[PDB]
């Protein structure tokens, strides 16, 4: 080892040519610097960097005992002086991931022209999912300061092409997120339990109506909930088990909470809702932390007002950093998923704030963008893969 | 898309090829299954899954499109019908890490060749590091039952071959790793408090003595405790002081720590040392928790005895626990690190218990070992590459 040598060997996978490889290897006086290796599609490829003596890599014996070993059996190889050449690469500096029932060919070649034009290196693709979403991944190298050129790109890519396209920091810190909170309605829980409450006064036309345009941003969050909880007054409060017990998760919930433990998340609820509803079910899904607004209920009846202070767009960013302050989780470790304009302080103040089936004002300020009903593809934006949340399901 | 086709890429790393191919395939009805890219010494696969209608892959307009595309460039290219093709890989079941300076080809090779005698598959190898020690991965698929096997190969390879060779589960919860804990002496710490504590004393050689033994499992340790202790009878408490501030860190340890709070670890000691000369500095690294012993002192000056109860062998690992259940945090996701027989339980206990330049009776029983004076070779074994220290260090 005064002088290095690269070996790189390609060709049609076969079983023991890694042990091969450096069995020929050791006869010589060789020490590794460097080894990488895969195999894709039975295509091997493994590249060695070895600094050998002067004395040796001056010699055809290395080379032609290597050269000899490899093409035997069917591969191919090249050997060559390095001394330039880098030991070991650089980390990737973000990631991208892309969603889509389909991901056409079209989708993910403008992906491609995006990164390629802001001169983004492609250091890696692999696929993180087959069901029930296609899931591709990229770990790209970005010149730096272009990365907010890229999550514009790929803003309007995702638009055009109808797929999600999610661009993270693939730094240390960032992507040791420890930290999580939900939305509830139309979240991690199927529709809004408020026009479950409104249905049972008759009156669920009218607070949908409202409901729907408080989360689109057109009305103020506070306002529409008084306006809506006033049409349930007079309802007795025996309404609120039942609709507790209409309530229907997101599909893919329990596997996301599920994986989330496994991965020794703190989880925990955010709502502008009512906490006789929520406090059940968090409690059997057994989460960290709630915060919820809560019902006036007088003589067993509803009054129709809610109990002050109420949980705003504000305030679900103050219960995030709560609970992360509670937890001993930075912000930049956290984690927010909403569908909502309630949500977009929350999602804002999150480490990655996560818009799932979401209005366009939060999908417009969001770190990422869900656009299919699986709750679970947020797995996949934290960095797993279906492969690993069926293995680990598969030991129960 | 009613029926599937695989396209392979290989040659030269050139720009551009990525978005040229799935440009060319976006011209035909094809969605996408699943990509696979990589490139490794400047060689190129790239991997692509298709399902094209039945009408396409019958077409040679597909094939002659991109066959003529990736030629003309230069590179490969083959494209087949798949239907029996796997969409997207399992993870692989473990991984192997191998450390050494060096790491000779004949080292490297004897692993290899252990792996391939049971029928482990290698999914992939890649540098971890290339300072203070040259590491390397392997993510490996294992057949069920033959783990047990392969860490015994593997074993006998890192003793014979002079390198440390770290068998891990590969499962999401087996690695989400959220607490740590070091043992101080001779692991954290360099040297043994004590005997800078006897050597005041002139008591030193003999208190050498007697530690080494302890350490090896020879003694008792509590018995050799206070034998050691029972020599400082008569020192002024002042020396505690002293000591304490000729303490230095074991090589790499402070990078060790900071890495760790970049992760989301929870960190702590625990020691059969003293707490007046622990607690100090570990305050100063910011530590989550520290176990230690109690040095009696009468009227300014050391009794020779502890305060009971003694931290000891079982002790240490109660501490772990203790630390754990603080931290709502399960056995499975800690990491405990140690250098002597005193750490044996604390090791057992521990989801990773961690051998560090360690008595053979801590070896023996230990998940891991580490031979080198460097502390931060740790975080190789949690999954962490010099690359991405470097790169968080870079950032401040
Ligand atoms: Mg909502
Ligand atoms: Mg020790």
């Amino acid at each position: 080892p005064k002088v290095s040598v690269l070996i790189t060997v390609t060709g049609v996978d076969q079983p023991g040519v890694t042990a091969t490889l450096f069995e020929v290897l050791s006869r010589h006086g060789v020490e590794l610097l460097n080894v990488e290796q895969v195999v894709i599609r039975h295509r091997l490829t493994l590249g060695v960097l070895v600094c050998c003596p002067a004395d040796v890599a001056d010699g055809p014996a290395l080379r032609h005992d290597v050269e000899a070993a490899i093409r035997k059996v069917g591969l191919d190889v090249s050997i060559e002086r390095s001394d330039d050449v880098p030991i070991i690469r650089e980390p990737s500096t973000h990631t991208i991931f892309v969603l889509g029932r389909p991901i056409t060919a079209a989708a993910f070649g403008a992906v491609a022209r995006e990164v390629a034009a802001l001169g983004v290196n492609i250091d890696l693709i692999r696929g993180v999912s087959d069901y029930p979403v296609i899931g591709l991944e990229l770990r790209v190298s970005v010149p730096p300061g272009a990365d907010g050129a890229l999550r514009t790109a790929l803003n309007r890519v995702s638009s055009e092409e109808h797929v999600d396209v999610a661009v993270e920091d693939y730094t240390l810190e960032r992507r040791a997120k420890r930290l999580i909170v939900f939305d509830v309605d139309s979240t991690l829980v199927q529709g809004e339990v408020i026009e479950m409450l409104a249905a049972k006064a008759g009156a669920e036309g009218q607070v949908a109506a409202i409901t729907d345009a408080a989360m689109r941003g057109e009305l103020d969050f506070a306002q529409s909930l008084q306006q809506r909880v006033a049409t349930l007054a007079g309802l007795p409060a025996t309404v609120i088990d039942e609709v507790a017990g209409q309530l229907e998760l997101m599909p893919g919930a329990r596997t996301t909470l599920r994986t989330l433990r496994r991965l020794g998340y703190a989880c925990g609820v955010v709502s502008g809702g009512f906490r006789r509803i929520i406090e059940p079910l968090a409690e059997e899904l057994m989460l960290d932390y709630v915060a919820a607004n809560e019902l006036e209920i007088v003589d067993g009846t509803l009054t129709g007002r809610v109990v002050g202070p109420i949980i705003d767009r504000a305030g679900k960013a103050t219960a995030l950093r709560e609970f992360a302050q509670r937890a001993g989780v930075p912000m930049a470790q956290t984690v927010a998923v909403g569908d909502g304009a309630n949500d977009i302080d929350m999602l804002a103040a999150a480490g990655l704030g996560i818009a799932f089936n979401a209005k366009p004002a939060l999908r417009e300020v969001a770190d990422a963008s869900l656009s299919h009903p699986y709750l679970d593809t947020v797995l996949f934006l934290l960095g797993v893969t279906r492969g690993e949340i069926e293995a680990a399901d598969a030991i129960d």
